[PDB]
């Protein structure tokens, strides 16, 4: 046992399939959105109680908090719009149109340092997720658009995004099954490869920033080294609840989820990595025999989990597990 487990309990007010749930940067909130369009605000430390709830006139595909002022939300809708809601006033500050024809907002990355945040907005899927896509830069002082960085070799929809520590560096996912790797002082692509077969669903950098993990639709987990593009550090094969596409199943009914939000999230020092499965979490430790192998298994799911989150706050561990159920387990862990 490297956790132990404080309490599991269950966050109940989504009655859809969850789409995001994120702790925010101080720890002690979360954010919630389910296919619905429900957004719901709430904390969980020392008993589970909801800040805010609204419904969406349109739909809602991305979340992100803010990094430098922990009460906004960044939303990102499917109608080419980036909604800047005051969690504590419970109002919208500020809702911009993305002046082009890429309506679906599907990732949003705030910077470490509160200055700038990227959105990635794709054109709509056919009736593949191969299509164009953008990845805008924008002023968070001013909440306008700088720029917007070239994709090669052609215009690709972007799945995921994430900064390095420092925001000099963000990492990409795209549904071509590339990786771009962005200088985010020189506005250019540093670095990319090919990941996967298929989409990238999941991008982030390793604890000491010498490799960035990937999780993609050929059901990989995959560790890259930063300083030679393309070389393996190491690759599994997970099991396939991992990375779905996700299934409830009724008279011949079936409700399908593919990954949109986070598959995977990491401890506070990025030993230990949270990813999906049908019945619950399910924690691995990094680092490296043939077959990865499962230290905890969090359990407590009747509906399969779709995305997870990992916060460390206080000197505890939080780990959120949500499903198609509309259920999220908020676990807690201590790291002995
Ligand atoms: N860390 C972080 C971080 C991340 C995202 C955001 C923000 C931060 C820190 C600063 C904060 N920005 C703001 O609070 C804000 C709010 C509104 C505005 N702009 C407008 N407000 C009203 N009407 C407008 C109409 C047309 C265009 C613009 C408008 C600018 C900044």
């Amino acid at each position: 046992q490297p956790f132990i487990v404080l309490g599991q309990e269950e966050y109940g007010e989504h009655h859809s399939s969850i789409m995001h749930c994120r702790v925010d940067c101080s720890g002690r909130r979360v954010a919630s959105l389910d296919v619905d369009g429900v957004i719901k605000v709430w904390s969980f430390n020392p008993i589970m109680q909801t800040k805010a709830s609204s419904i969406s006139k349109s739909p809602l595909l991305s979340l992100e908090w803010a990094t430098k002022r922990d009460r906004l939300l960044l939303l990102g809708s499917g109608v080419g719009t980036v909604r800047l809601y005051d969690t504590e006033a419970k109002k919208n500050l500020c809702e911009i149109n993305i002046n082009d024809n890429m309506p679906r907002i599907l990732s949003l990355a705030c910077s470490p340092n509160g200055a700038s945040f990227v959105c990635s907005a794709a054109a709509p899927s056919l009736t593949m997720n191969q299509v164009p896509g953008r990845l805008l830069l924008w002023d968070t002082k001013t909440m306008k658009q700088q720029l917007q960085f070239s994709l090669d070799p052609e215009p690709i929809a972007i799945n995921c995004t994430a900064f390095n520590h420092n925001g000099n560096l963000l990492v990409t996912g795209a549904a071509d099954g590339v990786i771009r790797l962005f200088d985010m002082q020189q506005h250019e692509c540093a670095m990319s490869w090919r990941a996967h077969y298929g989409e990238v669903y999941s991008v982030e950098f390793s604890y000491d920033e010498n490799t960035v993990y990937s999780i993609g639709e050929d059901g990989k987990f995959i560790q890259w080294n930063i300083h030679k593009s393309g070389l393996k550090v190491s690759e599994y094969s997970l099991p396939s609840d991992a990375t779905g596409p996700f299934v409830l199943s009724y008279s011949g009914y079936k409700q399908v989820q593919v990954p949109r939000g986070r598959l995977f999230a990491f401890d506070s020092e990025g030993n230990y990595m949270l990813t999906c499965s049908a019945t619950g979490g399910v924690i691995y430790k990094l680092g490296d025999e043939k077959v990865l192998e499962s230290c905890l298994s969090l359990g407590g799911h009747r509906a399969p989990v779709v995305t997870v989150d990992w916060s460390t706050a206080m000197d505890c561990g939080t780990c959120l597990t949500a499903s198609m159920d509309g259920k999220i387990k908020l676990t807690t862990l201590l790291a002995h």
